[PDB]
């Protein structure tokens, strides 16, 4: 990744030249993401190596620099029609990640690091990474959510588990904001998002006491109290 970074932006200053408005265009930059889907890999079931520093984490973290860059343009702010063609660049790179599962991919990594991080508090290369791999599915879901012709990717009940989970840890200076920006723009609502929350925190501390007595000895039985 680091000896190939010129590589990329020298792909990047080629790219700056592209119109999101011709088919040829249109048509080789749907290939180019294509290619760099195939490349993360998500089919892999070698989640093991994803969580240790290698040469592919680093590469597929330039790869979503990359693509941040790619859609971090999108303002209709003194464009001459590029609005335009930054809008069909963002609808179309959106469709194919979304197409593709690369949601479920950052699930797992997601929750690869998770066990990171417990293991790490009960005993800046990782926050660039969880950054990006927060950023990611975050920008996916604003530019389907400006998009309403693409379909809504669909997000069970264990993606909010873990991102509260993430939420909870006090290490997040500022991410956590991100975190829980990103959360109140998927509920739609901040009631949702503060009822959701707090469910979470309850049951957590709940669980917590639970546990905590029982280790002690007060044994909570048929829901009785034994001691």
């Amino acid at each position: 990744g680091v000896r190939a970074i010129p590589y990329m932006q020298v792909i990047l200053m080629l790219t700056t030249d592209l119109d999101g408005e011709d088919e040829k265009d249109k048509g080789a930059l749907d290939n180019l993401l294509s290619q760099l889907i195939a490349e993360l890999g998500m089919d892999k079931k070698d989640v093991s190596k994803k969580n240790e520093r290698s040469a592919l984490n680093e590469v597929h973290l330039v790869v979503m620099r990359l693509l941040s860059v790619f859609m971090s343009r999108t303002k209709s702010g003194s464009k001459s029609s590029i609005c335009e063609s930054s809008s069909l660049i963002s609808s179309a790179t959106a469709a194919a990640l979304l197409s593709s599962g690369a949601v479920d991919y950052c699930l797992h990594v997601l929750k690869s690091l998770l066990e990171y991080w417990k293991s790490q508090q009960n005993d800046a290369y990782t926050q660039l990474l969880t950054e990006m791999v927060l950023r990611l599915p975050y920008q996916i879901k604003k530019i389907t959510d400006t998009n309403s012709r693409i379909p809504p990717p669909v997000f069970d009940h264990s993606w909010f588990y873990f991102l509260s989970e993430y939420l909870m840890i006090q290490q997040t200076p500022f991410v956590r904001r991100q975190v829980r920006k990103l959360l109140l723009f998927i509920c739609g609502s901040k009631e949702k998002y503060r009822q959701l929350r707090d469910l979470h925190t309850l049951d957590s501390h709940v669980r917590g006491i639970k546990k905590l007595l029982e280790e002690q000895g007060i044994f909570l039985r048929a829901s009785v109290v034994t001691a």
